[PDB]
């Protein structure tokens, strides 16, 4: 029925056979046959399917409202075997600002094989219409995109990716299918690094793919096969666990960011606030209109570089390490974590100033991550 | 120095901190930085390394005498990194009856990317200088191959891929590196399906890619870190447990062979036997010129279908299942189980009749693996 | 500070050789020494201590506000540890309703030890005052107990305890560390069944215990390392990792519990509830003083058993298990599934009716688990 | 049939459901119930049992030639739940030099439950006829002992327990059930710290306990679920595992045994060599009589600390930590180890000199072992 409770008791994480209200963890390669080809249970080898693993895709699927999950050992695994519905001579289309994982995966990698790639903006979905040529055959978008949250409509470019013959896939890691279910949107494929909010305890690296479509899911299916990038039983099994919580993770996480963004709005030592909650965002009424709450990744300027690194100095509850979706909040610097490869101008233009911050709201109480941020931005 | 404490002592296998005297499993997916960019001990994101994964790596590189191990999700996934060292428009050659899941790989997904593949008799070394074209850049070979053991020659193949300038590779799965040590022998780089006899207790799927040339490993560290088919820390661990044994497993694994192979000769019911050791089989020599003990893998031909379904139900000790290198002899009949798809007169053609029956030898009692085979080939 | 936050960064749960912001699992028996006596980080054997159960001590003892640590294989485990403090010839007083597992323990195995034991209702304290021997050692509650919820005033307890020179000890898993800490009102030493709240996700059996007292620590070490209760790594680990979300578990159980209980006093098909925040609730305003919220079992009273089997059979979102302390919901019917030897006419005049029935309630949307139980109820 | 065949195909280690050629993992506390009081396999709580603590134990039991298993958290906890089946007032008979963590728990412990011990030298069983007192209730022997390799006549042991009505039970670390089955020769119980050899590679700390008798099974079972000293799932699974390789693991270090006691024996720094093989050793013909192999514990005589600290800093292989049965080579010195706290003149009339030394031999290479312990044997 409601959301919390089809995080409990959606999908299938009890075992039938002895009753065990966990997932068993199969850390087993093979299964023993009958008669040769007479499978007991439908399970004959491990990279092919494995029944913990079953559990956890059998979760995001039920959690997106699509038909079929796959969990692969990580969200560029999940990306990249998507991407490996394509061919030589085919285009994608992306989100200029798409996660730095993704863009080096398609222009490092997979140019390499001959998939075309255009990043544009698509917080104009005209911009998608512009971009479109008669080889591509993919559209892929996150939303927000990190770090300064821009939004894109999904279902405008779901109707743009259906009238075009393109498969459209979402990136929902940072909205997770508490908040934002692009397959009820009309896109083809939703994805996850599950390392981030799903897991949600900064000790799993996964990712997770569900769709509704027969054909694509055999197609994902053959590639997930073939080339092996498949998660282990415990990672799958401790997903399971994780997801459990994730809507009381994320509503506190919410709470909290809302009672930040207010604090660091008021603050003189912060100039812009990134986040799809502020009314002034760009496409601030596209997110509300196609998600019930907010990512916990909040970007906002201090001064300078000096700035940015005593405001970590001086934070009691935000840690400084890589990756969102803790429980712990976490503390990064865009310009120096994220993009320094890039040249320090052309980081200024694109907005990645050396005093952008960018922190990952974990769940510790609202009070204690007001205070601590605002007292620390004092020391400015 | 000997081979038994290289296995105990080689790679680093125990904390520093702790003393712990096994490797801990780091279950966790980041890393607390000191300072931005300050890592405590080099790790800052754990698809990009993790100290269990670090561990298992570091003793495949010493067990191979190479300088750089990867740990990847499954042996195809090891594969599909090491193909993805070519670009479109590249040439691979591959011995003809390389591993279904490694034909299937390069045939329906890479050669959509623009890979050529051409399979070739490598048993003998001028088919690989015949197949070469000005294309070509990649030398993959298995030996001794599935299922009918056929032997390549490793350092003549990896002289030809010098001469030519391609890079060299052995599936190394089916002798492990207690018996062959191809990058020993000039070859590039050197590869496992660990699912099999590394792991050695059908409980991992997991490869595991060793070289000692700096710039392969660097182009193969982009790739996994950039399409994320890593192994978890969990499986890592239990690889790292299973491969202590391998010396002690493959050495009764290899007398029971012997016992065995001696049986089939002799038996009424069955007529041809395939494996390296036999001193009429193809490149007998080759293989003890490179190898210094065998594969557990034999197949052997009854007479029928139905006298090979007899078999299976009539023995005790040998289990019907998928894969190999367990410590439970496992048995199956390649016409049914992996080649069912191709022809029957082709299958005849290439060896696979239908009472082709391939066992891999666990490390239960010699002579009762001897007597249960013999009794039921006797109700034949 | 505030609670949640102590959940989050409370004790400690990174590894601080790595970084790692998980604590790593040590799964492992024994540690290498630099020169014999000299530990690298006082680690030596793991049944005498671990660092995976470190951490999880660590956690114990700041949640609860102690000094020590120590975590057992089970909640029994924990408490025959705690009993195991007393001699041959000693008495313990314990409330007259305590746990089954505990009673059994008591009266069946440390009587043979010569331990005497009288239960006592202690929802007067004075019973307990009355019930003092020369002999009395230990004073053991729980509060609130089960299955009817009886509460004991924890301050006046510790106050009696320490004027005859008793032991105090209480059984804290139905508040869990999050709404009743003993040890800050005086008692001696605080335990908990892991099993249930903590882990939170019915995948760990566990005991934990918490003292500031540094001799019953060292007594409580010897005995642990003399009989050897320990959890294991593995447990420690999903312990550590499930309490990072009691804090939100348990208040998502309090709303639910709330508005459960306003449904079930209204419902005509409920006679009696049993639950400390009922303001007719006997000893109330001591829970109240000595708690900041609930616990989520709850007990009522429908006609008989077959209107009982009906409640379990109607509901969708309740699950028929033992224990509690999930995130699923839990039903259970006490007069069949853990008073059934009790006679019968013993268990009507204890109150323990044919119709009386326990719930823990689980992190569900509390509407669902309203409506759900509503209409179950309805269908009497 | 024979012994390596049993090891892998002895006991329930496969899932009926699936067909999983290992145990799966059961990280659960619970179990759904379809009906009150039906149990779809039998398990309703994982204290009182888990289906992958079922399997080792079903293991441990098909190894001993017993009819009940039961697997604790340690091997001091399964020797504390056969001390429980004892009442205030009885009487345990043990050989004089058990090991120091039972010892401890007879003396510290139990005697102040009323246990009452005596300690006498078994090696000559009229000595236990001596002992025995109107309140005797067990004998417990461990054969051999430590550090010294005591051997203990199991056979005439088990008689005099039968005649005087004494539970008898064996300690049988040292030899494991590969090389000595104490229930075959009339001992009621057989137990083992599977910490050692069984688990095989200091992973696991564990108990393990087997019997025939269906009455002390239901008292063992009984105490195991009061006071749940329970091993958990994840170490019984590696339990399980190490167990597939202890005949290959045991046969290569008693090889290497062989060739250890030949160099100690012919070297001049070496005095006194401490090992059941010895023909001059007490007890010798009995320990051939009723074992089949030798455990891998040797202890000899060098001079003095120094000499002792020296041969440790000099070996290769030979690793300094506590505890024994791992795949590595252990060294250690009693004197400074295990009996410190034990006065010198006292230690030296037992034999515990300053310069005994004891190793645990691994599985490295024997020529390895050898040559790396005489070289080290020659720096003196
Ligand atoms: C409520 C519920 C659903 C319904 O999902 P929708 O969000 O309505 O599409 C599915 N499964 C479970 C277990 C539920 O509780
Ligand atoms: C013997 C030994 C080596 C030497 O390896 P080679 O086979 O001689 O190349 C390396 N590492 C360890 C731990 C060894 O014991
Ligand atoms: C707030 C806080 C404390 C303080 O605990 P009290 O409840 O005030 O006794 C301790 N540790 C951490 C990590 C905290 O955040
Ligand atoms: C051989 C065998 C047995 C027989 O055990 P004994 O040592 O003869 O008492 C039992 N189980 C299995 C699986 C065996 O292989
Ligand atoms: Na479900
Ligand atoms: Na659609
Ligand atoms: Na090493
Ligand atoms: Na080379
Ligand atoms: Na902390
Ligand atoms: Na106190
Ligand atoms: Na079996
Ligand atoms: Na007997």
């Amino acid at each position: 029925s409601n959301k919390k409770t089809k995080l409990i008791h959606g999908g299938h994480t009890t075992d039938d056979y002895t009753g065990a209200v966990t997932t068993p963890i199969y850390q087993t390669s093979t299964y023993l046959q009958d008669d040769i080809g007479d499978l007991r249970q439908g399970y004959e080898y491990s990279r092919t399917a494995n029944p913990t693993r079953s559990s956890v895709e059998s979760v995001i699927a039920t959690l997106e409202n699509g038909k079929h999950g796959f969990a692969f050992s990580s969200g560029v695994a999940a990306i990249s075997a998507v991407v490996m519905l394509l061919d030589k001579g085919d285009h994608i289309i992306l989100n200029s600002d798409v996660y730095g994982g993704t863009n080096r995966a398609l222009t490092k990698v997979f140019t390499r094989f001959g998939i075309e790639v255009d990043f544009v903006d698509t917080t104009h979905t005209d911009s998608i219409v512009q971009a479109i040529r008669p080889t591509t055959k993919m559209l892929f978008i996150e939303t927000p995109s990190n770090p300064l949250l821009r939004v894109t409509d999904i279902k405008k470019s779901a109707e743009i990716a259906k009238e075009h013959g393109l498969i459209s896939v979402v990136d929902n890691t940072f909205m997770t299918p508490y908040y934002q279910n692009p397959l009820d949107l009309g896109i083809d494929i939703v994805l996850h690094s599950a390392t981030k909010y799903l897991g949600g305890h900064s000790d799993v690296v996964a990712g997770l793919v569900a769709t509704s479509d027969d054909k694509l899911a055999e197609r994902l299916a053959f590639i997930s096969n073939s080339t092996g990038g498949i998660l282990g039983p415990q990672d799958s099994y401790l997903l399971v666990r994780g997801i459990k919580t994730l809507g009381l993770r994320m509503e506190q996480i919410n709470r909290s960011v809302i009672e930040i963004i207010k604090m660091l709005q008021a603050h003189p030592a912060v100039q812009q606030v990134f986040h799809p909650s502020i009314e002034s965002h760009l496409n601030h009424d596209v997110h509300m209109a196609q998600a019930d709450g907010h990512t916990g990744v909040i970007a906002f300027e201090v001064k300078n570089t000096e700035s940015a690194k005593q405001l970590i100095k001086a934070t009691s509850y935000y840690t400084l390490a890589e990756s969102l979706g803790a429980v712990e909040s976490l503390i990064s610097v865009p310009a120096l974590m994220t993009h320094a490869s890039i040249p320090a101008d052309i980081r200024a233009k694109e907005g990645i100033t050396d005093g952008l911050v960018r922190i990952s709201v974990g769940i510790e109480d609202t009070e204690d991550l007001v205070d601590d941020l605002k007292q620390a931005l004092d020391t400015l």
